[PDB]
């Protein structure tokens, strides 16, 4: 079975990567980073996020595996001391988490796929957008920006914005506000919004048409923006599962105690 | 077709009720409040909540209809001026919203069904419970109480507690905190938690075993409490639908502008 | 110099109390709990709160001292291992913290003095009050209740309600909301309000006239309530200071790390 | 008495400015924008903010006056229909609001004066700073940024960040967080912090030394930053007062109803 391994780049991650490859050499496993069937990420959630977008065009043939070189992450689910036990079993069950689709239309169009969330901010100055939910005008937002998050991404940026922690078995997307201006004239919903499948959220500019759009770790300035469209993607990221590590248990170890 | 009508009790609600009955007398409609197939509530969301628990034991044979005597509610979806148009069509499609099941075990057991939310508070003094998610200990909560809400109930008590507005097509339940004590020794998740189907949340007492449990509008003191169990119910409330009134549009008219 | 010592009541607090008394017997110190000049509290912040209201009628002749039997409190500023060092020095400087005055008028009048905060809730059912700031109607509050807090009490109940941590050298009082109902028809300020000296906040009933008013740890039902009046008191609690323990350092050790 | 008038630049603001000048021509009033004693701003709070920093070097000889061309602002306190009544009286009492001092030290030093607030953000990538309160390390902040606000500025950016509304008679400054990263390893206070006079808050870089610092409406990138120092300034902005317009009344008309 084809596979590949990404490393955080430090001394501990590179050495653990070469030992797993040496262990895989004792089996019928071929290292191929062009079309692998198992992608192993060694580092942090950002290392896993980089490995996700590195193979986002081949998501239905790949089962991802995360190993945290430092503290426990949400996508990294294996301590470095449990690595030799992995390559053995890797020679299991597959669970799937929802993904967020982001479409940007200018005056072509660009689609994006996010594992954590997608964020829109102002290219300097004020940020004003008309929030449109299923072609119905819902509100005109004024503030710093908005954040549409995946279920697994609710524990990341979505959590710091007052959002709710959502179990990754629910196919949905959550929208949160960033310091919304609310007075007598300007009115936002304030509460986070959770959208089911096939529901389309559209952001439309009022005056400024340039926005600093971010998709997971990446963030690029988009000029002449006509519409930013959010919707739950039909693609799902597949994880390679070898035991029981519940999401709530994983939430407990990251924010409560471990 | 059998039917019945509940009234808020004021002068405007009673007169509108008698006119609909008089209109139903011009059709093949029999008024029966023992086993109706269409339950019409005229008043507010509390009037609809009272009509729900009045017929919670016959939920799969009944399609509910709400008419707001005052401001627009979330379960009341018809202005009084559109009442004659209702009895005509009532002689349509049925949509279903999820419901929350609450089990209370003492030292028998009592089950409850909530349309909005279920809340646990302390019978005087401090409130401490061990939150258990799927038999795994998640946290020990200290504060004023907790609130497990239905999707349609997210716009009610859940919204005022910082919770997220959840679309009623998603079968889930949301838990929120009420002034959680968080210091160096006491640690809660803080963020609201959204649980899918078949996920069981269990509250367990630490010292005090008496709690003021509320299920929608009702609130009764329970003594010698051993476990409070929350889970998405297999029963669903059925609404009688005659046109398009989206949930987000309904949210817009209630909190943004109308 | 006259003095007295209060104990939490457990085994560790009582033994430490008798050793300090034995140590005070080696000096010119007289134990008198009727009119002491130094009040020592051994236990927690609640033990100190009980010792405060035990001598709230003689606040300008007394310097309070706190010793935490368990974890560090905000009013308890001495570990039990530093007790012998206290009675020696106690045979120093005095700092003063602001206090909150609460006046309740019925259909007489009752005044109260709070070290942490004062809270108003509904005697069952809904809670609605008209908030009046300096005889001007500011808002009509709907929800669970309100909380007027002292500067030193901002780290207690005020903190869990989203309030701001206020330095105890500022003579002010902070008001916070408890799950305020906010829609298109009902509108609260939402943000916490910080009132200077001589500013009077008045709560007035709309329909229900019975409220569960709490002043620090105590909470009693008041019937036939006409007005609840909040204002910064002219009385100040005096602490006996023997070294430097800044408030922000004290905040750091309680919520960040210690 | 010398005076000058600033205009928002639109058609309504310029015409009202020329009519007041024509009215001032009927009195012993000299228009001088180099060293005026009365500065009149016609437009919005941003127009007043621009007029403040236009004369921030002569703050003790000037009494500011605000006229809102559109909706009511917090610094604009006069409707355009009450303009002729102003120039008459302007030929009164002076109230003073606190100001925030911001010192930036590099590897010289730059001081700033803010009427609303001062904000620090990351020059791309992550934002990490060590918060130091009176030379004591209080926390290491991770997130989007921080916001130190003046009392009168608490209703602006500070309000949207969950901060508390502070009366402008209290000489203090309030600090708020912007989506703080809080897990098991990273810990912030979360609650807003209110600092009295002579208290110094210092932000220190950890890795990145470039920050996008903003002082009221202005925002400029600062490179090679060694320390960002916040403290309540000894300078106070003086307002020209002709009647009673309480701050809480002014808060009521802006966020509740008007
Ligand atoms: N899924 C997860 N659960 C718990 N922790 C996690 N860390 C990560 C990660 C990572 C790698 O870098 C890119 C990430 O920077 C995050 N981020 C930016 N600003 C903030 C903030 N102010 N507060 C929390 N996050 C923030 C985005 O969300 C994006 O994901 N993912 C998760
Ligand atoms: N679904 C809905 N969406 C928008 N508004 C609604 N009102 C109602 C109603 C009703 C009838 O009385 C019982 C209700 O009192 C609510 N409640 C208590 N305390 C609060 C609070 N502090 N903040 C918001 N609610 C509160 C409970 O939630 C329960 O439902 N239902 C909805
Ligand atoms: N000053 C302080 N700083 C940091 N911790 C402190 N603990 C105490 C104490 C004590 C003794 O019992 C009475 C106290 O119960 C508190 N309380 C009630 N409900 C909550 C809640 N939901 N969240 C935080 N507090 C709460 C009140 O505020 C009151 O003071 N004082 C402080
Ligand atoms: N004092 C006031 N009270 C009530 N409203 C006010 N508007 C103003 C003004 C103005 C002119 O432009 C610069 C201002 O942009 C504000 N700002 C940026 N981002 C936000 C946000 N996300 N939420 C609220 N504000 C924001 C800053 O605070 C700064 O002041 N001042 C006030």
């Amino acid at each position: 079975m084809k596979y590949m391994i990404t490393s955080k780049g430090d001394e501990k991650s590179d050495l653990l990567r070469l030992n797993m490859i040496a262990g895989f050499g004792e089996y019928d496993m071929e290292y191929d980073d062009v079309e692998p069937e198992i992608v192993i990420s060694i580092g942090g959630d950002g290392t896993f996020l980089s490995a996700f977008h590195q193979y986002e065009e081949r998501l239905d043939e790949i089962a991802f595996i995360g190993i945290h070189t430092g503290h426990l992450g949400f996508y990294a689910d294996w301590r470095p001391a449990e690595a030799d036990k992995l390559v053995k079993l890797l020679a299991y069950q597959k669970v799937s988490y929802p993904l967020l689709k982001t479409t940007v239309k200018y005056g072509k169009e660009a689609t994006y796929l996010a594992l954590n969330e997608s964020t829109v901010k102002s290219s300097g100055g004020p940020f004003v957008v008309d929030v449109v939910i299923n072609d119905i005008h819902f509100e005109r937002f004024r503030g710093d920006g908005l954040c549409m998050s995946t279920p697994s991404g609710t524990t990341a940026y979505n959590k710091s914005l007052g959002g709710a922690l959502m179990h990754p078995s629910i196919e949905a997307m959550q929208l949160t506000e960033m310091a919304s201006i609310n007075n007598r004239v300007y009115r936002t919903i304030g509460s986070p919004l959770v959208f089911p499948k096939h529901h389309v959220v559209s952001l439309q500019p009022v005056n400024d048409k340039d926005f600093q759009i971010s998709v997971d770790h990446l963030s690029i300035l988009h000029r002449d923006v006509q519409e930013i469209r959010y919707e739950v993607s039909a693609k799902k990221i597949h994880f390679a599962r070898f035991r029981s590590f519940p999401f709530w248990r994983r939430v407990h170890d990251s924010f409560i105690e471990d």
